[PDB]
């Protein structure tokens, strides 16, 4: 029933890079999903106490959300595109694992995921 600490968004000894792919992940991918009418349940970590989801963190062991991804991108937390891409996939997958097929939250994740795929399809070549 209690909330874990959020995922890490700062770590001084973690290696990191600023790259055209990671810039595309922020400027195009994150920006496009963030603005969407279904973005709101995905803009911060799930609060299991406020939402009354006491099982959430007994089921979801690698939590992820766009608030976390946004801070990672803004704070140049990543080494490569694939790390960031994995965070999005974890976010969508957790939603489908926890929630009941057909629930509104699943339909919202599905709309964001469709856009995500369309945008990562055009991930630019590394420079
Ligand atoms: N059942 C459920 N609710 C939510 C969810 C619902 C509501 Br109202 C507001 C917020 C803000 C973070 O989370 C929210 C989820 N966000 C991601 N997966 C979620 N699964």
């Amino acid at each position: 029933s209690m909330n874990p600490p959020p995922p890490e968004t700062s770590n001084p000894n973690k290696p990191k890079r600023q790259t055209n792919q990671l810039q595309y992940l922020l400027r195009v991918v994150l920006k496009t999903l963030w603005k969407h009418q279904f973005a709101w349940p995905f803009q911060q970590p799930v609060d299991a106490v406020k939402l009354n989801l006491p099982d959430y963190y007994k089921i979801i062991k690698t939590p992820m959300d766009m608030g976390t991804i946004k801070k990672r991108l803004e704070n140049n937390y990543y080494w490569n595109a694939q790390e960031c891409i994995q965070d999005f996939n974890t976010m969508f997958t957790n939603c489908y694992i926890y929630n009941k097929p057909g629930d509104d939250i699943v339909l919202m994740a599905e709309a964001l995921e469709k856009l995500f795929l369309q945008k990562i399809n055009e991930l630019p070549t590394e420079e």
